[PDB]
């Protein structure tokens, strides 16, 4: 397992444009185009995204060529966010992983405001990070994607998508 199989799993793949758990419009491996209300804007964005007048979907290799500058961006998101980094170089490759999930799923902000699981992460205080991780709106909206991330960085190993 890896980061990329991690997310193909969590974030499944759709190549026509669709409504995310929070009804925005996203496409591929959980690329999200606006969250606009507007499918036209949608619309907009991917053929931005992509170079060419898609007309709402995509192929395969497009969906992917998304998805690895999408991951990219997250790790470099996080090596670039001053709460961020610092805890991530502390992590195990295992653990990283889990760290690049979250910022993927809910951005380098949100992840930044789990000040208190940061600092328990930093310590390697896993079953205490782990209990305050789920003390949260993403885990009470997306709670087994959330289970299969916070097991990850309880136990550091692959246990929960296989
Ligand atoms: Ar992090
Ligand atoms: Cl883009
Ligand atoms: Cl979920």
């Amino acid at each position: 397992m890896n980061i990329f199989e991690m997310l193909r799993i969590d974030e499944g793949l759709r190549l026509k444009i669709y409504k995310d758990t929070e009804g925005y419009y996203t496409i591929g491996i959980g690329h999200l185009l606006t969250k606009s209300p507007s499918l036209n804007a949608a619309k907009s964005e991917l053929d931005k995204a992509i170079g060419r007048n898609t007309n709402g979907v995509i192929t395969k290799d497009e969906a992917e060529k998304l998805f690895n500058q999408d991951v990219d961006a997250a790790v470099r998101g996080i090596l670039r966010n001053a709460k961020l980094k610092p805890v991530y170089d502390s992590l195990d490759a295992v653990r990283r992983a889990a760290a690049i999930n979250m910022v993927f799923q809910m951005g380098e902000t949100g992840v930044a405001g789990f000040t208190n699981s940061l600092r328990m992460l930093q310590q390697k205080r896993w079953d205490e990070a782990a209990v305050n991780l789920a003390k949260s709106r993403w885990y009470n909206q997306t709670p087994n994607r959330a289970k299969r991330v916070i097991t990850t960085f309880r136990t550091g190993t692959w246990d929960a998508y296989k």
